[PDB]
């Protein structure tokens, strides 16, 4: 069972179309829009609906230059490490034994154990933060996040700010495993989003489960002679 399978029809719907025949209009308006239009999906392309293992929500796409590449957080090789993700490294590095500060901020191998690593709403205008906000993505990734609720279980979903929480609102927290916490950017990690222990936590939780847990180190690709 795969994403196209439970989002086929979803795909045929007038808001989703129209979602994205406004990017493809805005990406020739003289405006640019972010992640390329080959990346947008990329959070499902790395991590199969059967492999999903853990859940990290973010709201909005990085939305300077080669930044976003369709993971929440995550930025190309090269990239500054952001904020947010400095602090998501801080977290992890006073709590995973072993880890240390990166020298990038490439998640692919996250996604690739199987972190889904997606934004409620996945594109955005250059420079300027929930411009696309209120076009239909918010209703996909409603529509993601309600299958992943049905179609798998003892998944962890990681909600960090207010936004992800409401999002998750509807997730089985029987069936899955929930943990909140205040959102990782400078505004607001040291209100809680510090201390939270998130991915000690997940990794017990998919343990507890006969799941592998996330080695959260992450890599970039390696050179080939
Ligand atoms: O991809 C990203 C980047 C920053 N903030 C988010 O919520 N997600």
């Amino acid at each position: 069972l795969t994403w196209h399978d439970v989002l086929a029809e979803e795909k045929q719907q007038p808001h989703f179309l129209n979602t994205l025949q406004t990017v493809a209009s805005e990406r020739q308006s003289g405006v640019t829009i972010y992640p390329p239009q080959k990346d947008v999906f990329n959070a499902f392309r790395f991590t199969e609906l059967g492999d999903v293992k853990v859940v990290i929500l973010g709201q909005d796409p990085y939305h300077g230059p080669g930044q976003a590449h369709g993971l929440a957080f995550s930025v190309r090789p090269g990239i500054a490490i952001p904020p947010s993700l400095l602090n998501m490294y801080k977290e992890l590095e006073n709590t995973i034994p072993g880890f240390t500060r990166p020298n990038h901020g490439y998640l692919e191998s996250w996604a690739r154990q199987g972190v889904l690593l997606l934004n409620t709403v996945l594109t955005v205008r250059a420079g300027q933060a929930h411009s696309h906000a209120s076009l239909g993505w918010e209703t996909f990734t409603d529509k993601v996040i309600s299958l992943i609720n049905q179609h798998r279980e003892g998944v962890v979903f990681l909600l960090w700010g207010s936004h992800a929480q409401k999002k998750g609102a509807i997730i089985d927290k029987q069936r899955h495993h929930v943990l909140k916490a205040p959102h990782p950017s400078p505004l607001s990690a040291h209100r809680g989003f510090f201390g939270c222990n998130h991915f000690v936590l997940a990794n017990q939780w998919l343990e507890q489960h006969g799941e592998t847990p996330i080695d959260w180190m992450p890599v970039l690709p390696a050179e080939s002679e």
